[PDB]
């Protein structure tokens, strides 16, 4: 069988789209209204959303998707284009709460070298055609657990380390961040891992994941400035 | 229909590589003869028609470019090399005069960031098989105008708060810059946006576009050091 | 014909992947061993010897490799992913041993550069279906030449200027370095070039020189702080 997206995850790309979009938008007035030297969230967060909302374009607009064949004998679009969205939008999004925390740059590298690893070893896995797939899988979960240590030991240890504001802001959105992102790997999981669930079950389910981990979370680091 | 390149572009593509790669060799003799804290504008200048040569080459040697479907129902050689190219050499060239400024990273970041979406943005639009390649096209134009705004507001003020010869250099290259760059999006809406001029015009027109742009360009940058 | 890979060819590739799993854990435990400001040999040879685990993995899982033509008339898998590796891998190497000798970053560049094209040019040239694959092969060559000048001119300064186990680790190093690496263009004119040896021969000379320069050569770095 050949398993694409229907109306409905079609949709879900528009409205993503609009919400990054309009995200974007506002956070650029509010980025080049504030001076120079007071940017960093304003960038790192207004690039977040116009990334994603370049991809959903993408995605809404029918590129971004390469048909590959599941060890299952269908035919699956795999959406390429979220990964390369995830490739630059994740260590950014990590990079707003680190930046909170102080940390030295080192154990700042390790962190997002972590993430783009978790990213690009999803991708490749998504990419196979074969049970090598999870292995993949498996080493990104891991992957992911090392950001999450990073977030929970040192990142957290520079936040207490700093006081005032920051551990509530940097507890607040990690502890968000944390819990949220384990949604990814489950409907990798259910969708290009094993080809159980939908493209528009797909698309919908990492859309809403998106528009948490980058509408909501983005308006929540840009309100608290 | 399918429509390639011509005797006439594959020529152009010959002959462009020759003055990229003559500029190379000329533009290395001139930097490596320089002192080590005087290289700036060699390395990138050199940097520029090196890889300019490069993605030349291979168009001339068949290679960079894919049969793409466009909406009017022909194929079209899409010339993704020069999209590469463009992705290294179009924010190159912008350091190249920004650098004469002495404005904040924090102002010529978002210029070069601004201009590796237009370029991506028509990859994007490239690539594209349907009339979505068009919104593709128009925010590319607007991050055009961000580029240009980048270099007429803050980078300008840079240059005339710096005085003596920097204006001068500044605004002739930048203004040269400006103008010759609205000839990219033009051919675009003709070429891989509309499929509307051959692929050999194509050729020939982003060909003398890219002589005047890195070849006129670079011998001007490196003839006033 | 379509010359694909054999069994010996993918035992080579599990073997070659156990070897560079196996190291990045032993690096990663001596590297997290050491204090923050002592890592930076530690963190390369990590980052040098994962990512070839990960293109290891991938080319015997039936990843990172396409058909494609040589000019004899033959079909040929090329192995992308192993250039990808090199890509990161090649410059991670030089690094290891250039921030031994305390030159200038701008003379690291141009070396860094220098590597950086001769993959890519080689990359090119395997993915060239036509005789112009030989011209990105010779000057790939040209490339590998202004590395290995940068290696035993400026580098091999900066390593007697500083003295002391310098000179003898970076020589020794830098001398095994410049011996082993001649065995990439040679398999590669072999291989992807001329399609003369089988892939199975092409994967096992590669990985047998991956071994020496990763394996080998990081296990020297790493028992020599
Ligand atoms: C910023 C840089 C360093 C990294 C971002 C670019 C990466 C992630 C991009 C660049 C080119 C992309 C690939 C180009 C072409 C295809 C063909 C398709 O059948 C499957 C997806 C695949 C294979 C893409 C996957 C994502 C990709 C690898
Ligand atoms: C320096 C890094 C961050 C960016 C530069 C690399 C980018 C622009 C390159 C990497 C791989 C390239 C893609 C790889 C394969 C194909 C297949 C072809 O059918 C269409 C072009 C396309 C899709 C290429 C377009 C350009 C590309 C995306
Ligand atoms: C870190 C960044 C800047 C560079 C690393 C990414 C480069 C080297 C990667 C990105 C995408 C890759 C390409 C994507 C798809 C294909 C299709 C296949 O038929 C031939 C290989 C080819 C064409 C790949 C070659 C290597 C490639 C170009
Ligand atoms: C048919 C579908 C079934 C496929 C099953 C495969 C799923 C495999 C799941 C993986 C579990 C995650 C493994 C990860 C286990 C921890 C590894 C680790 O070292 O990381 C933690 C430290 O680095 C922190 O400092
Ligand atoms: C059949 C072919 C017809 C297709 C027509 C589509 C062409 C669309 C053209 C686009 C016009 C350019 C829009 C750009 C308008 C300006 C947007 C903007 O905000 O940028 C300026 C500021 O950022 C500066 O600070
Ligand atoms: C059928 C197969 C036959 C194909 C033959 C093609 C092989 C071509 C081989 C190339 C020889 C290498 C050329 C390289 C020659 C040196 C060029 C150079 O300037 O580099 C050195 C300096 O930069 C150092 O500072
Ligand atoms: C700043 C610019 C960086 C943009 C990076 C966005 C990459 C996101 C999606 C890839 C879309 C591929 C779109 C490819 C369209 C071809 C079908
Ligand atoms: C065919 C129709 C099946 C429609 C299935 C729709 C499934 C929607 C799942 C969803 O929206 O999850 C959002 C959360 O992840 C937000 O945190
Ligand atoms: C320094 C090295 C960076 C080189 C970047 C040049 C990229 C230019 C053109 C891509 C050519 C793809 C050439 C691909 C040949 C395969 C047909
Ligand atoms: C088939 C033959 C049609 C040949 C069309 C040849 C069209 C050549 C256009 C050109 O060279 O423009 C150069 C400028 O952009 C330089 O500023
Ligand atoms: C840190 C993460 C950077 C990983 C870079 C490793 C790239 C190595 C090999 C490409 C494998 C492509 C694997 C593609 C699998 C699709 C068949
Ligand atoms: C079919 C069988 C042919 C098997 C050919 C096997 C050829 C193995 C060559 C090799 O391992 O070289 C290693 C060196 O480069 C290490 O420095
Ligand atoms: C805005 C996008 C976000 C926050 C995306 C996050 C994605 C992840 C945390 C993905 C994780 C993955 C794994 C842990 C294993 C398998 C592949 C994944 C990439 C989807
Ligand atoms: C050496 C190459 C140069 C200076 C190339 C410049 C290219 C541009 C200014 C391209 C601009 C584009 C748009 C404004 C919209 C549509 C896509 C374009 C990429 C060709
Ligand atoms: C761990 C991997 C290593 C050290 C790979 C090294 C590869 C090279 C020195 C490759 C050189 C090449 C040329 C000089 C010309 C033709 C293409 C090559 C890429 C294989």
């Amino acid at each position: 069988a050949v398993h694409q997206i229907g109306e409905g995850g079609l949709v879900m790309y528009w409205v993503t789209f609009g919400l990054m979009a309009f995200s974007a938008l506002a956070f650029a007035v509010m980025t080049f209204t504030r001076p120079l030297n007071k940017r960093s969230h304003g960038y790192i967060t207004l690039a977040i959303v116009t990334i994603a909302a370049i991809a959903y374009y993408a995605m809404a607009a029918s590129g971004g998707k390469a048909l590959v064949s599941n060890p299952d004998g269908n035919l699956r679009d795999i959406y390429y284009a979220r990964y390369i969205d995830w490739f630059f939008t994740t260590p950014l999004l990590l990079l707003d709460i680190i930046l909170l925390t102080g940390i030295p740059i080192g154990v700042t590298l390790w962190i997002v070298l972590a993430d783009v690893a978790m990213i690009m070893l999803g991708l490749f896995g998504a990419l196979s055609t074969n049970s090598y797939r999870w292995g993949y899988y498996g080493v990104s979960c891991a992957f992911f657990f090392v950001v999450l240590w990073g977030l929970f030991f040192p990142g957290a240890k520079g936040a207490r380390a700093r006081g005032g504001q920051v551990p509530g802001l940097y507890f607040g959105l990690a502890g968000y961040l944390a819990l949220l992102w384990f949604g990814y790997p489950i409907v990798w999981g259910l969708a290009e891992g094993s080809d159980y669930i939908s493209v528009t079950a797909e698309a919908a389910s990492y859309a809403g994941l998106d528009i948490a981990a980058k509408v909501v979370f983005g308006w929540a680091v840009m309100l608290s400035h």
